[PDB]
């Protein structure tokens, strides 16, 4: 089946991605899918479906619903926003109603959806070329709410149940290094590697949609919600009629919508499901899964390079034959550090104590030059918080973003005043001030302390700081010195950023101590609308 199918009105809008480039990736996206699967796909799939048996969903109400909508969303076409959706308006309510009603009654009749090119900012570098405009498919407002209603419960509940520690979402960037650390000292001969499918979300068919459909059943559901969920498979999730901005018909989607509620859910699920049946074809043995979204992280037993060589290739196979064809084949890596997943890889430092710790980290690239980005055009979400928070141990997250942000901040005296920041699904209101208390939270104490970085990794900062016209981490030092002390005078939790964030910038470090906030961390306490 044709992933798309387009008629010929164009992708209209409403270095960064245009619409200009959308036509490219158009061409990369639309394709037919051949799905050949075998009895190892119905085993796992058995599997999967006994552990959904096991969990009872909630419906949730049209007002629980609205209280869990980004105050970011798009506004819909029946004439309210996200604001008056989350205020409870008449308007908003009486309407979502009506969507509600309608998807009790027509079982048939497909949703109508809206094609966007995402305007993303990537890195001006002459390896590659300019990557085309990511493609954004979603729902009305109204529609976006319904799914909610008969899926949040689901998607937040069943993933952990099915899949329990292979699912990527539940850990903390801590809680992932610990368990990525963990399975490959496990392992008496550890050999891993990363699996990048090509078009993930263009690669998912009907009946991948349908499978995942089939697990969501497993559950106890309210009569409504169960109902609910079958007219959002086949009005909604296997594809409908897309329309460009103007409101032109734009063409004909027979995959998966990245704008929907089940998008990370389903996508885990089908990645999970299929890299698990092709981790039987290959005979890959001891094997160890981490699956998020589309990403994922295959740790198992080596034997032997060309065994190994072979047994990835059989993987690969599999996974084409399952419609998941890769990007660039997947190579097997016997050291750790250089299998890479969510962007990021696993590296070594050592905290105060001597003792060494792991911790994940990125090429720093893109996390600059997107808050270079914001620092210019004024945006309501904010990568750098996001990036400081995900990215907290590396040296260009504290050294970099923290030194310049707190620097703007204290300057124009909004530590006190929150943000918006989304990390991967969710999406969080947090206070600068609070920040230390989320980082020991998130990575730990050794998060404050780290030093001794690999060569290597302080190089790929230097050479890129070098690349971007960024002053050299000696300026930060420097810079940061300042901010410290600005901080500690101000006193109270002004004065608890300084001492924790800024260790690293003084010559005469402090004893750091567990946070007497972050002893009480609640977390989700932050958390503003997701998932
Ligand atoms: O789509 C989702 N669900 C659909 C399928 C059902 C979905 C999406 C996100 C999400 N969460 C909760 C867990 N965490 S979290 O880290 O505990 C955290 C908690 C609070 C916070 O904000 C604060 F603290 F400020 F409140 C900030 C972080 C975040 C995360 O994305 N985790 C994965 C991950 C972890 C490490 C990685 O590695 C590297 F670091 F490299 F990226 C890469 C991915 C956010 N949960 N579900
Ligand atoms: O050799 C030595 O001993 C010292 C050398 C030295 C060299 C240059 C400076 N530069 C500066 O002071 C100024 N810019 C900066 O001090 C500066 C700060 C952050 C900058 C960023 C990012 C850092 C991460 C948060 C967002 C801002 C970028 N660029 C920055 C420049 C360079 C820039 O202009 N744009 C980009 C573009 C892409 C990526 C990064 C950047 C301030 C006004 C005049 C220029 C300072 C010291």
């Amino acid at each position: 089946s044709m992933s798309y199918t387009w008629t010929g009105a164009l992708i209209t809008p409403c270095y960064a991605t245009t619409s200009r480039s959308a036509s490219l990736r158009q061409k990369k996206v639309t394709f037919d899918r051949l799905q050949v699967l075998d009895d190892h796909y119905r085993d796992v799939l058995k599997e999967m479906k006994a552990k959904a048996s096991t969990v009872k969903a909630k419906l949730l109400s049209v007002e629980e619903a609205c209280k869990l909508t980004p105050p970011h969303s798009a506004r819909s076409k029946f004439g309210y926003g996200a604001k008056d959706v989350r205020n409870l308006s008449s308007k908003a309510v009486n309407h979502i109603r009506s969507v509600w009603k309608d998807l009790l009654e027509d079982t048939e009749t497909p949703i109508d959806t809206t094609i966007m090119a995402k305007n993303e900012v990537f890195c001006v570098q002459p390896k590659g070329g300019r990557k085309p405009a990511r493609l954004i498919v979603f729902p009305d407002l109204g529609v976006r709410v319904c799914e909610k209603m008969a899926l949040y419960d689901v998607v937040s509940t069943l993933p952990q149940a099915v899949m329990g520690s292979s699912y990527g979402f539940q850990y903390s960037p801590g809680q992932r290094v610990e368990f990525l650390v963990n399975a490959w000292k496990a392992k008496k001969c550890p050999m891993g590697f990363a699996y990048d499918t090509r078009c993930f979300d263009s690669t998912v068919t009907e009946n991948d949609i349908r499978v995942e459909e089939s697990i969501y059943q497993c559950c106890d559901l309210a009569p409504e919600a169960r109902q609910a969920i079958r007219s959002l498979t086949e009005r909604l999730y296997i594809g409908g009629p897309l329309t460009n901005s103007k409101g032109q018909n734009c063409g004909y989607r027979r995959c998966r919508a990245s704008g929907v509620l089940t998008t990370s859910c389903g996508n885990t699920l089908t990645c999970y499901l299929k890299a698990a049946a092709a981790c039987r074809a290959a005979k890959l043995q001891d094997c160890t899964m981490l699956v998020c979204g589309d990403d994922l992280v295959v740790i198992c037993e080596s034997a032997g390079t060309q065994e190994d060589e072979a047994s990835l290739r059989a993987f690969t196979e599999a996974m084409t034959r399952y419609s998941a064809p890769p990007g660039d084949p997947p190579k097997p890596e016997y050291d750790l550090e250089l299998i890479t997943s969510c962007s990021s890889n696993v590296s070594v430092a050592h905290d105060a104590s001597g003792k060494r710790v792991y911790y994940l980290t990125r090429d720093p690239t893109t996390p600059l030059a997107r808050a270079a980005w914001e620092t210019a055009r004024h945006t309501p979400v904010n990568s750098w918080l996001g990036n400081i928070i995900m990215y907290a141990p590396t040296l260009w997250a504290r050294m970099i973003l923290m030194t310049h942000f707190f620097s703007i901040l204290l300057a124009q005296e909004q530590l006190e005043k929150a943000l918006d920041c989304q990390i991967y699904g969710a999406c969080y209101s947090i206070e600068p001030l609070d920040l230390p208390q989320i980082i020991q939270r998130l990575h730990g104490l050794s998060a404050f302390s780290l030093h001794s970085y690999s060569p290597g990794e302080i190089n790929r900062v230097a050479s890129c700081l070098r690349k971007l016209g960024v002053p050299p981490l000696r300026v930060w030092r420097h810079r940061a010195r300042s901010v410290r002390a600005r901080l500690l005078s101000q006193g109270g939790r002004a004065a608890t950023c300084g001492k924790y964030l800024f260790n690293w910038a003084v010559r005469t470090k402090l004893k750091l101590t567990p946070i007497p906030a972050a002893s009480q961390l609640d977390l989700s306490s932050w958390f503003v609308a997701g998932y």
